[PDB]
C-alpha cells in the first residue's frame, strides 16, 4: 500500500506592506 | 510494506498585510 | 515495496507584512 501522507509545506511568504499611515496635523 | 511518506506540502497562503505606517509629520 | 504517500497538506500562512510608510505631510 501507498505510504502515508507527507507533513505541511512550509509557511508561506510575507504578506505585502500596509497602508502609508495618516497625514500629519495642519500647520 | 507501506511505501514511504509522501513529500512536504506545498508553501501556504501569504499572510496578511502589515499594520499602517505612522502618520506623516505636522505641517 | 510500496508507493509514496501523496503529497501533504498547504503550510501556515506567512506572517504579516512590514509596516506601511509615515503618511504625508500635514
Amino acid at each position: 500500500p501507498p505510504g502515508p501522507p507527507g507533513p505541511p509545506g512550509p509557511p508561506g511568504p510575507s504578506g505585502p506592506p500596509g497602508p502609508p499611515g495618516p497625514p500629519g496635523p495642519p500647520g
